[PDB]
């Protein structure tokens, strides 16, 4: 019933594939795998920054994804603008629409908790698009997770998906990727080498937290403006305030959408080669 074009690539949970409807020529992106009530519930978020869940296949005991199909990623592009990096206005046109997606999301009470480049799906019209929402918790790279996670807290709030997206901002800003950690202390402490190793005065109860260790080292932390050069201090400011260690101090999608950064956002058309 569904013809296999490509492998569109690996998932977290399973293989997708770009594939077309033998029947209505619909081409659409597949996804193969209490998770199909949950999951059934998320076909119902509409919403133009989040990729669309067109129907929940669960037939001869497996669980099939059918999802809208978009042709390119965040990753595949930032790869390919790498010689000349995205236009500030491209960049910020898709920083505004992401957390227009996240506040959606957010308000509706579902977490992405695993955000990356490669589930920020375009397309030729300058959208962008978050996939995988709301099935980290349905189902029960480090780069981009947030501390709280690395630092073993069993409770996900909003503010990890914020503190991913700020990473991700600052990778589209620099073109290159803001803490590649290659393991969960490796990620731990090139987050503490760069933003100060956390206390209990930035962030209260983080000695508390179930993975800590009062052995970790102590970092101080390095100006901002090292971090992100040439971001405007506009970007510089909001970037700060995605990235605070306190889970509670860190800024909602919905007062980000009111930063001063995006008080001159348009909607640019990038030039994709599909
Ligand atoms: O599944 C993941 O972990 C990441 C890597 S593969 C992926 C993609 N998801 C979609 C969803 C719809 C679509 O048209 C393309 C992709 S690629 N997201």
């Amino acid at each position: 019933n569904f013809q296999k074009v490509e492998k569109i690539g690996e998932g977290t949970y399973g293989v997708v594939y770009k594939a077309r409807n033998k029947l209505t020529g619909e081409v659409v992106a597949l996804k193969k795998i209490t998770a199909i009530r949950e999951i059934s519930l998320l076909k119902e978020l509409n919403h133009p920054n989040i990729v669309k869940l067109l129907d929940v296949i669960h037939t001869e005991n497996k669980l099939y994804l059918v999802f809208e199909f978009l042709h390119q990623d965040l990753k595949k592009f930032m790869d390919a603008s790498a010689l000349t990096g995205i236009p500030l206005p491209l960049i910020k046109s898709y920083l505004f629409q992401l957390l227009q997606g996240l506040a959606f999301c957010h308000s509706h009470r579902v977490l992405h908790r695993d955000l990356k480049p490669q589930n920020l799906l375009i397309n030729t019209e300058g959208a962008i698009k978050l996939a995988d929402f709301g099935l980290a918790r349905a189902f029960g790279t480090l780069w981009y997770r947030a501390p709280e996670i690395l630092l073993g807290c069993k409770y996900y709030s909003t503010a990890v998906d914020i503190w991913s997206l700020g990473c991700i901002f600052a990778e589209m800003v620099t073109r290159r990727a803001l803490f590649p950690g290659d393991s969960e202390i490796d990620q731990l402490f090139r987050i503490f080498r760069t933003l100060g190793t956390p206390d209990e005065v930035v962030w209260p109860g983080v000695t508390s937290m179930p993975d800590y260790k009062p052995s970790f080292p102590k970092w101080a932390r390095q100006d901002f403006s090292k971090v992100v050069p040439p971001l405007d201090e506009d970007g510089r400011s909001l970037l700060s305030q995605m990235l605070h260690y306190d889970p509670n101090k860190r800024i909602s999608a919905k007062a980000a959408l009111a930063h001063p950064f995006f008080q001159d956002v348009t909607k640019p058309v990038p030039h994709l080669r599909l």
